């Protein structure tokens, strides 16, 4: 195209892959990071789900949230079933434009560096 193509695997703070629970919320509970930033962990249990971490600002501290992400053989991904998307870059795209279905839309990944 146009100085790209050239071994560009993606791996942003957000499409993590099965960490732990507590991992993934110790990133994003990071002061660096805040509403927004997420982990889309698989779950390392079924061959094709996964799970999302987001920090949740409350007065009752600062927490992070758990989204249940399916899969479908002709769905790709839901967590709302209202809405389904191809896969997660969609779904968290989507997302990226509003809080549809999350209280609190994606702003920023997580900062690099747990």
């Amino acid at each position: 195209g146009s100085v790209a193509p050239v071994e560009t695997l993606e791996v942003e703070k957000w499409f993590f892959r099965t960490i732990s629970r507590k991992d993934a919320e110790r990133q994003l509970l990071a002061p660096m990071n805040k509403a927004g930033s997420f982990l889309i962990r698989e779950s390392e249990s079924n061959k094709g789900a996964f799970s999302l971490s987001v920090k949740d600002i409350t007065t009752q501290g600062e927490v992070v949230k758990h989204y249940k992400i399916r899969s479908l053989d002709n769905g790709g991904y839901y967590i709302s079933p209202r809405i389904t998307f191809p896969t997660l870059q969609a779904l968290v795209q989507h997302y990226s434009k509003k809080g549809d279905g999350l209280c609190q839309k994606l702003t920023l990944p997580c900062v690099n560096l747990a």
